[PDB]
């Protein structure tokens, strides 16, 4: 049964919009999430995660998401459920706050997963980095939702499934 | 992180069992882990039996609040029970306790203990103004409807736990 630990709270960013979100652990290694959802240089907490790329939801991409989880192994991935969270001129990054449903609807219509490189700011060694793929509700993402998970996921318009994979190849 | 699953099993009332998952809201996880056991062995228990009730009146609720406070930070744990010898959905237990206007009472550990400091009491509250105070916004999302959860308040021992 999914642990549902509150692994992260903050804003997802896409260009000039931000979306408050709470992320709950569904499966995999909580430590994979806690070690990558950070500022890369310090390991410190980050309040924003920026979607910088899109992955198409075509079957060949989905099959590679599945394969990279299996390659990484039980200590090399985490899957989270992202649900809506709780709702200056010199700021180099401006953004309109929007409900998570906006981002969900966008990714559903674009038929894409959002890509977030981790940790924030990167790292020179390929093996201490990772990637989060943010999937909208769809047949692929529903396979990771058991009955207690769906209760959190109120509607097919209000959640994302976040798949974090650490490193390159098998994780030990 | 808050909200991790801390116990999975059946809540027992009379001749019915209600599968429940308990997630940590507040307090000391170790209070729950050490008391949600079979006393004679310290091992995992799959069932917890409600054997008493406490009415939801104001002087009793004020005293629950006081007992949480006096226990200290290692003396209590608060958990959210969500749906997880006839099996019934948890909402039937919720409806029953809502109708009776009472909290269920479970003595811990299962089987008791001769030393008070190694025992606890779990009060299982239905949704109400009092129990809602323990749910922040992230927790409210797990709670779903006002018919589908209980708030489990575990207090260890007697007075401040030190």
């Amino acid at each position: 049964s999914p642990k549902l630990c509150l692994a992260w709270q903050g804003m997802l960013l896409l260009k000039n919009s931000n979306f408050p979100s709470n992320m709950h652990l569904l499966q995999g290694d909580l430590q994979v999430a806690s070690s990558l959802l950070v500022e890369g240089s310090t390991g410190g907490k980050v309040a924003q995660l920026k979607i910088t790329q899109r992955l198409r939801l075509d079957q060949p991409k989905l099959d590679e998401v599945t394969r990279r989880i299996k390659v990484a192994g039980p200590n090399g991935y985490a899957i989270l459920l992202a649900v809506p969270g709780s709702s200056a001129a010199s700021d180099t990054a401006t953004s309109t706050q929007r409900p998570l449903r906006n981002l969900v609807s966008y990714l559903k219509q674009k038929q894409a997963a959002g890509v977030i490189s981790l940790p924030v700011g990167g790292n020179k060694d390929k093996e201490n980095t990772g990637v989060l793929h943010a999937f909208p509700p769809c047949e692929f993402s529903q396979q990771f939702l058991d009955s207690p998970a769906k209760a959190l996921a109120k509607s097919e318009e209000d959640y994302l499934v976040m798949i974090i994979v650490r490193g390159f190849g098998f994780q030990i």
